[PDB]
């Protein structure tokens, strides 16, 4: 488990901005055009209601607030409850809202009242950076390299497999490999022997997870982990394309999946 620190979300609306351009320099398409690609939907400013969670380690600073302005980034009609948890659901439905967004430690979830989907951070998360890593425009290659197959990493190679990508993967746990390779059918990549991708998709809570002998000038490294898979060196040596926001983007494939 590793959550987001208060930290991580200064100043969201300049990293949301960032991310966007990042996005639309790799893939020709704004992050709302990725999420209409991945559902076919648009946002029609759908009442959003955020409750604040109190739960295991309790309230992140700058959460609530950060999922407020991400919300009114996409063009929903969003508030954030005074009250939180129960007292603070009863708040958003009694106040309207369309669509439930919430946290505690273990999920983060967007439920649409009106239609009745319901949509997990952690697989929004992985699809989106693994459909964002795949239309790199440049590319050249059909070949992805998955670095992470937990709770993010697999449903993104999940995907990518679907997509029909030729998905290499790797976990530094030898089970959650081998349960990737064997459920999804994805190739097992070998550190040892290592060969250089265009397209890199990571899941990790760890830095200096991509090593050097994998990157290829000017590849795209899509990664919602946290702290950054490559060193700022490793980064300005391959002039490596960096899709990296610790959010917004995965709120958006939440969102855009229940409409
Ligand atoms: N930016 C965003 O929007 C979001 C970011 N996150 C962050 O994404 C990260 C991953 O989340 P989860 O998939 O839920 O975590 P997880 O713990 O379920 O999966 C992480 C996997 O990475 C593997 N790993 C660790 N070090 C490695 C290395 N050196 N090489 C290869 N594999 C390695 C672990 O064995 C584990 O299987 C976390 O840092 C989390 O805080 C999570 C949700 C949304
Ligand atoms: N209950 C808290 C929110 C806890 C969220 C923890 N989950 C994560 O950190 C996920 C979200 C994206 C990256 N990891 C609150 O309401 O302030
Ligand atoms: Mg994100
Ligand atoms: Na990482």
């Amino acid at each position: 488990m590793a959550l987001l620190t208060p930290d991580d979300l200064i100043n969201i609306n300049m990293q949301l901005q960032k991310a966007d351009s990042a996005v639309q320099e790799v893939t020709g398409l704004d992050i709302k055009g990725i999420c209409k690609a991945l559902y076919g939907t648009f946002s029609s400013s759908e009442k959003v209601g955020i409750v604040p969670v109190t739960s295991g380690n309790g309230i992140i600073g700058n959460f609530s607030a950060s999922l407020h302005a991400i919300t009114q980034y996409f063009g929903f009609d969003s508030f954030v409850t005074d009250m939180p948890d129960v007292s603070g659901y009863y708040e958003a439905v009694q106040n309207g809202a369309e669509i439930i967004l919430m946290a505690d430690d273990r999920t983060f979830l967007a439920h649409n009242l009106k239609n009745g989907k319901m949509a997990n951070n952690q697989p929004c998360t992985g699809i989106i950076y693994a459909e964002i890593a795949s239309r790199y425009l440049k590319a050249d290659s059909k070949d992805v390299l998955v670095v992470g197959l937990g709770k993010v990493g697999f449903p993104g190679a999940e995907h990518l497999v679907q997509k029909d990508f030729r998905v290499y993967g790797y976990d530094a746990d030898e089970t959650l490999l081998e349960r990737a390779t064997s459920n999804l059918g994805i190739i097992p990549f070998d550190p040892a022997n290592p060969k250089k991708f265009s397209i890199i998709f990571e899941a990790t809570p760890c830095a200096n997870t991509i090593p050097e002998a994998v990157l290829s000038e000017n590849c795209v490294l899509s990664t919602p982990g946290i702290p950054c898979a490559i060193s700022e060196e490793l980064r300005d040596k391959y002039e490596v394309q960096l899709i990296a926001e610790p959010l917004g983007i995965g709120t958006a494939s939440m969102l855009y999946s229940v409409l």
